[PDB]
């Protein structure tokens, strides 16, 4: 008909690979489309992942643009499938580490992504209402760019939705789900209150203030700029434990080094403002969302 479907959908490359899911480039009526293959066994993560995207009002040009939940049998076993928009740029991590970035270039991701995570966030109230929604699991291979430069967040498996009525979360929270590295102090020790929804969404800004870190390195200057490193480079071993990360970030209490020569312009020191306004240890001490997306429209705007 005219709504996508996997069984018009032919795979041509393998492009990743999710927790569970496998990645692929595909090919839906000429056009290239994204594909999360799942097996039988994993279906609750399929089937989480496909609950939270098809919830009400949740495209924004900042996420992830969903296509379709769909089986597709090939006469021995079924496949659970996620179909996307496709990117070439793909993650924000492969683009970090291919480019720099402009003043402007920055500017632009960093706002995309605070757009992105402020939508999520925001509950839309309305006959068709939205939730409040927490991703738990951002960082930048699970945001995409986009051929414009600017950012969409995905891999929502993870999420919470929230109902502010009933005060009521959709699922129950397993502790410590998300990757080590980013994880917020108060996930690395389990302080967290799990009964308290914004304590989602406050362990989602400490990410995303890394993630924030990640793009300031590579905004060149006069062609000046670090080399792409990930959060917590200097500090932790590849594939860092949950207790390497506690002893840094709860124990020693240090965070991701801001360089001198991000002092030297505007954007770079307003930049820098957010990222420490993200990353105390007290989840009800950070920005929110909106309002990190407030002070990087106005500065979008003074460019
Ligand atoms: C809801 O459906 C989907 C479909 C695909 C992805 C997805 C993609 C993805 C998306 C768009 N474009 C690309 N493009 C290039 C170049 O890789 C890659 N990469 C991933 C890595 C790990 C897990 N999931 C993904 C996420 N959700």
């Amino acid at each position: 008909g005219h709504m996508t479907i996997a069984r018009d959908i032919v795979l041509q490359e393998s492009i990743g690979k999710g927790r569970f899911g496998e990645v692929w480039r595909g090919k839906w009526r000429g056009e290239e489309v994204a594909v999360k293959i799942f097996s039988s066994r994993e279906e609750r993560s399929w089937f989480r992942e496909a609950e939270i995207y098809q919830t009400v009002m949740l495209r924004h040009e900042n996420i992830l643009g969903f296509i379709a939940a769909d089986n597709k049998d090939n006469g021995t076993w079924t496949q659970l499938w996620l179909v996307s928009d496709y990117h070439e740029h793909g993650s924000l991590f492969d683009y970090l580490n291919r480019y720099t970035v402009t003043v402007e270039g920055m500017i632009k991701l960093a706002l995309s992504t605070a757009s992105g995570l402020a939508h999520l966030h925001m509950e839309i109230v309305g006959t068709q209402g939205k939730p409040a929604i927490a991703h738990r699991d951002l960082k930048s291979k699970n945001i995409l760019v986009k051929k414009n430069g600017t950012c969409c967040i995905a891999d929502l498996g993870l999420a919470v939705r929230h109902d502010s009525a009933t005060d009521t979360i959709d699922i129950a929270p397993n502790h410590r789900v998300g990757t080590k590295r980013y994880m917020a102090p108060e996930v690395l020790d389990d302080s967290i209150n799990m009964k308290h929804f914004e304590s989602f969404k406050r362990a989602d800004i400490y990410a995303m203030g890394l993630v924030f870190w990640e793009i300031a390195r590579r905004c060149s200057i006069g062609g000046i700029h670090e080399d792409y490193q990930l959060p917590y480079y200097d500090l932790v071993p590849s594939d860092p434990s949950v207790e390497e990360m506690r002893k840094v970030v709860c124990e020693q209490k240090l965070r991701p080094n801001i360089p001198n020569r991000w002092q030297s312009c505007e954007a770079l020191r307003v930049m820098a403002k957010i990222m420490r306004e993200c990353w105390y240890a007290n989840g009800a001490a950070r920005l929110t969302a909106l309002r990190i997306k407030k002070t990087l429209s106005q500065l979008s705007q003074q460019e």
